[PDB]
């Protein structure tokens, strides 16, 4: 198992010093179909919010989607069980 | 929960004209292993397909398989109440 | 379902064959808040401590927490059934 918290890349929202404009940026489609070349180079917003999106949605499966999922899968166990023995009392 | 859909990088697999080559290319498992040092700047192919690794695997996460776990494990609790239910009828 | 069997990136943790420095390093979370700005030098540490934490990640999620997941939901459908099956024969 990985053993070191998982931190998010350019997490906070704000204007860049040296720019002055948002720390990330969407990369435009055409760039995402296709990707770097030999020539083209890389932006630092598109590179800052690649990394970015990869990190907040890793966060969003593990801290967030499976502790829910377990606490739903217990709740729906409990539930039933409940309705069953209502009626083995009855 | 982050308000952007997730984008797979380098979704297509094209020819460039700059290099010619498939725009993603398998690292040598000796690089994977090992990584990059000072001095190195990457071939365009490595790091597109590093990066479709990375989108597309957590786009399959997010958009198939947890819909999917979802789903069975909501028609397994019915199931079983459905025979449950069965089994009282009589 | 993506075709890439996923690996992690700079698996090994050995210094660097240029530098005496480990391959892989945690950035400083100055830079995590922000990302990487007009005129910055990465550093092959960074990039490859990233790369190496989401890959990781990943693959502990595909192939290790989801088989758990889905033995543990069996075995309580199984054992919850078995229960309400007792009783009622009873």
């Amino acid at each position: 198992k990985p053993k070191d918290p998982i931190y998010v890349w350019a997490a906070a929202d704000v204007n860049l010093p040296g720019t002055g404009r948002p720390n990330k940026s969407k990369p435009i489609d055409d760039l995402l179909a296709k990707g770097y070349d030999k020539g083209q180079k890389p932006a630092a917003e598109e590179f800052n919010y690649i990394l970015n999106m990869s990190s907040a949605w890793v966060n969003w499966i593990v801290n967030e989607k499976f502790p829910e999922l377990e606490a739903e899968i217990a709740r729906l166990l409990a539930e039933l069980e409940n309705r069953i023995n209502q009626q083995l009392a009855v």
